């Protein structure tokens, strides 16, 4: 009768069709009003950690990928261990 | 000393060139060996408002997309008018 209905919309494979990341072109006001209204906001996405390893900062969309330079990381060898089999 | 050079790394237009979506592959440990070893980790990405909207989930990966959204949904449009522009 009355509603606003939306279609069908595909979704896009990152690793399989294409390798897709995320990078931030969005602002400071991030699911604020859903949050006070209680809409149940989500806050899990495929974060690139940018974090700083030797002096330059890093960025990581894929822990597969974090995986291949932690390994040959002498010191972060160590770290990642537990999720990665490590040990050459 | 001597250590690890890499070779050269580009990014990508946010939207600009390509529409930039965040899709989830990755799995329970979210970084947090990093954080527990102070490399500072990020968190500040393209995130989808996964929320319960009119009864129905929705994902919005992009809130500009979202404006487009909440602007033709009255339920919304009283919610986001007060950091969206509404003269309705």
């Amino acid at each position: 009768g009355v509603l606003m209905d939306e279609g069908a919309v595909l979704t896009l494979a990152a690793d399989l069709s294409s390798a897709t990341l995320d990078i931030s072109k969005q602002w400071s006001n991030v699911f604020n009003i859903l949050r006070e209204n209680d809409f149940e906001p989500k806050f899990l996405c495929e974060v690139k950690l940018a974090f700083k390893c030797d002096g330059e900062i890093k960025t990581f969309s894929d822990l597969q990928s974090l995986r291949k330079f932690a390994s040959q990381k002498s010191s972060m060898k160590e770290l990642l261990k537990d999720v990665l089999p490590q040990k050459e």
